[PDB]
Parts: C-alpha cells; sequence; structure tokens
C-alpha cells in the first residue's frame, strides 16, 4: 500500500509538435493526456510509418 | 575595383517549383529573388527538414 500527500508525487506532460513537413496528424488522448499521431509513408520500404508520442 | 557597363554581366534566377510529393511549400524572396521553401518530415531521424532553394 501506498498513502502519499498530493505534493510528494510530480508528473509533467508535453504534447510534441507536429512540425511543417510532416503531413497533418491526429490527436489522442490517454487518460487525459494529450498524444500527437503522425503517419509518414516510407517509399524506400512501400509502406507506412506511424508514431504516437509524448 | 570594376567599372563596368550594364551590359557586361547577366544574372539568371529561376524559382524550383514544389513537386507533387512535397508538402506544399512557401515562397520567399531575397533581393527580389524568389526562392522555394519547403520542408519534409525525417521518420529516421524523428525531426524535420527544410530546404530553401533556388
Amino acid at each position: 500500500a501506498y498513502l502519499w500527500h498530493r505534493t510528494a508525487f510530480i508528473l509533467a506532460y508535453r504534447t510534441p509538435v507536429v512540425p511543417e513537413g510532416a503531413k497533418a496528424g491526429a490527436s489522442f488522448s490517454a487518460n487525459g493526456v494529450a498524444l500527437r499521431w503522425l503517419a509518414d509513408y516510407d517509399y524506400s520500404q512501400l509502406g507506412d510509418r506511424t508514431l504516437l508520442d509524448v
């Protein structure tokens, strides 16, 4: 069991910025944390690559 | 020191076009020269890339 006061632990989150050259992505949320979604096409590997980050 | 007539030297400029596969870019100016700006996201390097050219 863990018993803590509010000030004991600190969490910080930052949503990464979708840059100018990236195709406009989406935005998602995990328990109230904003996640950046991004998709880029690998022509050289003939596929799609997605990244979902914070 | 250089003393020249107007007809002595010639400059020519051409702005590159933004291709179909590139996310549409801006167009800037430098001494009246139109410069093609372009941006592309490197998923492998996890970062954006910008090129400004003529």
